[PDB]
């Protein structure tokens, strides 16, 4: 599914993430937007052999089992499939695991190089949440 920007910030908002570990709503839109452009579906393969997957582009090499990353370590406890759904809820819940993980948002790369330091909030502008 390829989400509008303000549905997709109202689905986030309901699945808890609007400040989550300090993070505002506008951030994890921002994220999306350069990982996936908003496209559950979404996968790119890294040079490493490792897959990133969804709208959050959640790695292969640590988070989830896609049955061709050897050495993965499936954190998230998911078949990375999962995380292409329409539905975002195991995408969200394994980004909330991500962002506690101690580098925050930084683990998301399009973030720290496109969101970070700019004004997020117009992310979320003219949008009903
Ligand atoms: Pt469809
Ligand atoms: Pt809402
Ligand atoms: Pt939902
Ligand atoms: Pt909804
Ligand atoms: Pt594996």
């Amino acid at each position: 599914k390829v989400f509008g920007r303000c549905e997709l910030a109202a689905a986030m908002k309901r699945h808890g993430l609007d400040n989550y570990r300090g993070y505002s709503l506008g951030n994890w839109v921002c994220a999306a937007k350069f990982e996936s452009n908003f496209n559950t579906q979404a996968t790119n393969r890294n040079t490493d052999g490792s897959t990133d997957y969804g709208i959050l582009q959640i790695n292969s090499r640590w988070w989830c089992n896609d049955g061709r990353t050897p050495g993965s370590r499936n954190l998230c406890n998911i078949p990375c499939s999962a995380l292409l759904s329409s539905d975002i809820t195991a995408s969200v819940n394994c980004a909330k695991k991500i962002v506690s993980d101690g580098n925050g948002m930084n683990a998301w790369v399009a973030w720290r190089n496109r969101c970070k330091g700019t004004d997020v909030q117009a992310w979320i502008r003219g949008c009903r949440l």
